[PDB]
């Protein structure tokens, strides 16, 4: 009873100051992360903990609302360090039918806002992108212009490009995404633009 509600005036606390950090924010995404999934866990508590109604459902209020600033804020963050090498990339490459090169990324959902990026920004043009990994891992995110041939697939693309590679490939006809293990990236980078040269007769 009053050692429930004494953990919960402490949680509230802990809310304050995870609130506090939110304001201030992290430069590191991966402490945004972090961030995040500390609300989700906490909510999780706070859920089943015991305390009053009414203040464990205010600061429901309080930590969801917590929960969606730092969700957002980190997804404007991954859509920032995305835009700067998007046009890192864009300085330096022509704008033709087919864009397959590889780019450094620390996660797979930066990579994708690349590839969907720079087919907003360049729509005619289909793109397949890798990214080395540390030990040995590589990913893999492609996608195909609209305007381009039907019988051209991305699911199919990614799936020759990470099935060379030994990985595992996902997504639909538009936009697809796996990941491999190869030491040779020009031999992933000329089997996937050999491949989609081939369809894009």
């Amino acid at each position: 009873a009053q050692q429930a509600r004494e953990l919960g005036q402490s949680l509230a606390q802990e809310v304050k100051a995870a609130t506090e950090r939110l304001s201030l924010g992290s430069r590191d995404v991966a402490e945004r992360l972090r961030l995040s999934k500390d609300i989700g866990r906490l909510i999780e508590a706070v859920e089943t903990s015991v305390m009053p109604q009414w203040q464990r459902r205010e600061l429901l209020a309080t930590v969801k609302m917590l929960q969606r600033r730092a969700n957002t804020a980190i997804r404007k963050l991954q859509m920032g360090q995305a835009a700067k090498k998007t046009q890192e990339l864009l300085e330096r490459h022509s704008k033709g039918p087919l864009i397959v090169d590889t780019v450094s990324a620390e996660s797979l959902s930066v990579l994708v806002k690349v590839v969907r990026q720079l087919c907003e920004q360049a729509p005619s043009t289909s793109v397949l992108l890798l990214s080395p990994q540390p030990m040995g891992k590589v990913l893999c995110a492609c996608q195909v212009a609209q305007g381009a041939m039907p019988t051209f697939t991305a699911e199919a693309w990614a799936l020759a490009v990470c099935s060379h590679m030994g990985g595992k490939a996902w997504g639909s006809r538009v936009v697809a995404q796996g990941t491999g293990s190869t030491t040779d990236l020009e031999a992933a980078l000329s089997i996937a633009q050999t491949y989609a040269l081939s369809q894009l007769l």
